[PDB]
C-alpha cells in the first residue's frame, strides 16, 4: 500500500476517457487498470479540462496522465512519455449534407473550429490558411459550432472523431478527406519518475503480448487493424 498514484484523465475524448453514469470509462480507463493490476499500484482517477493535464505535470500535482496525449518532441522538453500504446492521427469532419470539401485542403478560408490546448490547433495554424480559427476548452463545443454550420469543419483525432460519427452523431456529421499527422499516444508522465515510467513500459509490453491489450482494443475499436 506504498500510496495512491493520481492520474490525471480526460474530461471527455470518447471512447478514451468519458463520464458513464457515477463513473469514467474508455479504452485508456481499461488500459492503465490493467497495468495498474499487473505493477501492483493504487490510483486515482482525476478528471480535467485537456489544457490543464500537462501542466498538472509540470506542477507535479499529478502523478501521471492519460488522456489520448500525443508523442511529440515540444512535449518532451517539458514532460516525459511511455511507449505508444495506440497510433492515431488527424481527421476533417462536416456535416452530412456538405459536398465543397472533400479532403483538408478544401478548408483554406473558411472556418475550423478545434479543442483548445490540443495539437489540432498547431496543426491548423501551420497548415490551414482559416478565415477564422475558433477554439473550445472541451470538443463537444466544436461539434455544435459544426452543426448549426456557424464553423465549417472540426479537426480533431481520427478515433474520437470515428467513434463520435458511430455513437452521438446521427448520420449528421461525415468523415472526409484520409486520417493525417500519424501520431502515436502515450503515457505522460513529470520529469523525474523513471523508475515508474521504466515499469509502465514493462507492463506494457506483457499485455501487448499476452493479449489483455487485444482484449481492450477488441472491445471499443471492435475490428480495429493493429
Amino acid at each position: 500500500a506504498d500510496k495512491k498514484l493520481v492520474v490525471a484523465t480526460d474530461t471527455a475524448f470518447v471512447p478514451f476517457e468519458f463520464k458513464q453514469g457515477d463513473i469514467y470509462v474508455g479504452f485508456d480507463v481499461d488500459l492503465w487498470a490493467a497495468i495498474a493490476k499487473e505493477l501492483k499500484l493504487d490510483y486515482e482517477l482525476k478528471p480535467m479540462d485537456f489544457s490543464g493535464i500537462i501542466p498538472a505535470l509540470q506542477t507535479k500535482n499529478v502523478d501521471l496522465a492519460l488522456a489520448g496525449i500525443t508523442i511529440c518532441d515540444e512535449r518532451k522538453k517539458a514532460i516525459d512519455f511511455s511507449d505508444g500504446y495506440y497510433k492515431s492521427g488527424l481527421l476533417v469532419m462536416v456535416k452530412a449534407n456538405n459536398n465543397d470539401v472533400k479532403s483538408v485542403k478544401d478548408l483554406d478560408g473558411k472556418v475550423v473550429a478545434v479543442k483548445s490546448g490540443t495539437g489540432s490547433v498547431d496543426y491548423a495554424k501551420a497548415n490551414i490558411k482559416t478565415k477564422d480559427l475558433r477554439q473550445f476548452p472541451n470538443i463537444d463545443n466544436a461539434y455544435m459550432e459544426l452543426g448549426t454550420n456557424r464553423a465549417d469543419a472540426v479537426l480533431h483525432d481520427t478515433p474520437n472523431i470515428l467513434y463520435f460519427i458511430k455513437t452521438a452523431g446521427n448520420g449528421q456529421f461525415k468523415a472526409v478527406g484520409d486520417s493525417l499527422e500519424a501520431q502515436q499516444y502515450g503515457i505522460a508522465f513529470p520529469k523525474g519518475s523513471d523508475e515508474l515510467r521504466d515499469k509502465v513500459n514493462g507492463a506494457l509490453k506483457t499485455l501487448r503480448e499476452n493479449g489483455t491489450y487485444n482484449e481492450i482494443y477488441k472491445k471499443w475499436f471492435g475490428t480495429e487493424p493493429k
